[PDB]
DNA sequence: CATCTG
DNA sequence: CAGATG
């Protein structure tokens, strides 16, 4: 957590070159287990050689760290953080629709930056367009003051579109945060579950008000259960205009909410030991649902929630605050 | 994972 | 349909 840091650093350095710049999605994954082992250990890596006894370490590696322990830097690193052709992909990457994938191709088409991409805005895709003329307000943060807005308006039209919808509000923002990257919402409806033959107007209903309202600008993906959009708090008294941020909606049966609720609140680790623990009073809880436990290694069965309230007190557990749901 | 692209 | 992205 500090007594190997640096080593893992540059183990993480190493992993997202190698992935992202070349295809070593095997070198890729070495760098990081590697980088995940040594971030568990508990002793002073005062060399190489008493790093490789680690598992997943190995013969080149080693060579690596060594040369970080010896010197204070990588050189092949080093040499890797100025070739312009890695440095273009890892900015390309930045945008809304620019995977390594397309990153790779347009480098090596020549289009190395954001001017290239408006020159060449033939060559994006949609997506990819939007990622582009929002780039900078994209890469801004939401202060909870604009969440709140945001968060309130939302609920007022899903309300309208109809009474009986169940929208939720998720992510850090829930965690009590003071700024979110996303507004991610929730949305169920009593219509809607588990068995419940589709319903696409569930989700496309609500999609069009929030349209017809001006909240939402543009869209990036639309189907039936997931909304990947945009939009946008309508600038006030003239002389401000809001960013764009990014939004998302998805549609989910009404039997399997809370579940989902409670899990993309996060933190992963406040899931990781309520996940522990639940495993503890006999159960297993996943992103849709929380099930009983057979002995015979394990069994299936879903158990009915109603409530955030309902998983909890099943693994008789404290109910904790969206607030202390950190870790 | 669900969506879009080609 | 694989393959990409998020
Ligand atoms: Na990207
Ligand atoms: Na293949
Ligand atoms: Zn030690
Ligand atoms: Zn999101």
């Amino acid at each position: 957590e500090t007594l190997n840091g640096g080593i893992t650093d540059m183990l993480t350095e190493l992993a997202n070159f190698e992935k992202n710049v070349s295809q070593a999605i095997h070198k890729y994954n070495a760098y990081r287990k590697a980088a995940s082992v040594i971030a568990k250990y508990p002793h002073k890596i005062k060399s190489g050689a008493e790093a490789k006894k680690l598992p997943g370490v190995g013969t080149k590696i080693a060579e690596k760290i060594d040369e970080f322990l010896a010197t204070g830097k990588l050189r092949k690193l080093e040499k890797i953080r100025q070739d312009d052709t890695s440095s273009s992909i890892n900015f390309l990457t930045r945008v809304s629709g620019i995977g390594p994938s397309a990153a790779r191709k347009f480098v090596d088409e020549g289009i190395k930056t954001l001017e290239d991409l408006r020159k060449n805005e033939d060559k994006l895709n949609h997506h990819q367009r939007i990622g582009l003329k929002y780039f900078g307000d994209f890469e801004k943060r939401i202060p909870r003051e604009e969440m709140l807005q945001m968060q309130d308006i939302v609920l007022n039209e899903v309300k309208k579109v109809d009474s009986e919808y169940i929208a939720t509000v998720c992510g850090s923002f829930r965690r009590g945060a003071e700024s979110s990257g996303d507004m991610d919402v929730l949305l169920t409806h009593p219509s809607f579950t588990s068995e419940s033959t589709k319903q696409p107007k569930l989700l496309h209903q609500v999609v069009e008000q929030l349209q017809k309202v001006h909240f939402i600008t543009d869209t990036l993906s639309k189907g039936e259960t997931k909304f990947m959009g945009v939009c946008q708090l309508p600038s006030k008294n003239d002389e401000k205009e809001y960013p764009h941020r990014r939004i998302d909606i998805r549609l989910i049966p009404k039997d399997q909410y809370y579940c989902g609720v409670l899990y993309f609140t996060g933190s992963d680790i406040f899931n990781k030991n309520m996940r522990a623990h639940a495993l503890e009073k006999g159960f297993t809880i996943n992103e849709y649902t929380i099930r009983p436990l057979g002995v015979t290694g394990v069994a299936g069965e879903p158990l009915p929630v109603d409530s955030e309230k309902d998983i909890f007190d099943y693994i008789q557990w404290k109910y904790r605050e969206p607030k202390d749901r950190s870790e």
